[PDB]
């Protein structure tokens, strides 16, 4: 088969059926990616979240508005430097991101079934090393 | 290790090469896999290709509408049924079509450097148990 057209496959099919699922917390559209990483990142900002989720800049930006405008997020500018815009999590973040790490630990079980603990592990080795070679090649075409 | 994680990010930071390496193709946001779909399956209908692709029919809707207004390609409409459109590649898409084959080929390669023939193997196998099980689940839960 071809190894990355079934990794865009699992992707997309994955967010499909979030845009279901998180339909009625309003964090569709990759929406809980975003605050995922808020919530697990207290302070970071916009640049290292883009880094993270491995989108473009603007993207992030996009992204970044919508949940605080939904209220899942607020940003500070730092008193030191007024050019940091750090983002945390407000306390309606906070109180569906378990719910959030629930749900994703459960995709992780459908998509799982039917590989053992060993399997698993060889196939987590091969995934790190091949995230590495394209986020390096990202990084290069960028 | 987060499995899906993984593949999340290994997608997105596929698309979004994508997004800067056919930026002067026009197919960029996940347009060329539409192209992609249209050249492999000349005449596939809307429905089936986001299924295939993995998509909600509208998504799919709109990036098909977007190929046909950059004249990628053209949807015939069914003799019977006036509502069903068979999707083929214009003179346009099918000349961008091995390009794209192409390029992706080369993503291939540069994500799997350093693995073996029987660990790429291992993985593909993997991978398409993975689809299967996430592509039925998503096939459940459309069907509420």
């Amino acid at each position: 088969t071809d190894i990355l057209r079934e990794i865009g496959m699992i992707a997309r099919a994955l967010d499909s059926i979030s845009n279901i699922e998180f339909k009625e917390l309003s964090l569709t559209r990759g929406q809980y990616l975003y605050l995922v990483r808020v919530c697990e990142n207290p302070g970071i900002i916009q640049e290292k979240i883009a880094e993270l989720i491995k989108v473009d800049r603007t993207t992030a930006a996009r992204a970044i508005k919508r949940l605080e405008e939904q209220g899942f997020i607020y940003r500070q500018e730092d008193a030191s430097n007024k050019k940091i815009k750090r983002i945390y999590a407000t306390e309606k973040g906070k109180n569906v991101y378990p719910i959030i790490v629930r749900e994703n630990q459960h995709s992780n079980q459908v998509a799982l079934q039917g590989l053992s603990e060993v399997e698993i592990s060889q196939l987590a080795d091969y995934l790190v090393r091949m995230r590495k070679n394209v986020s390096e090649d990202w990084e290069f075409v960028k």
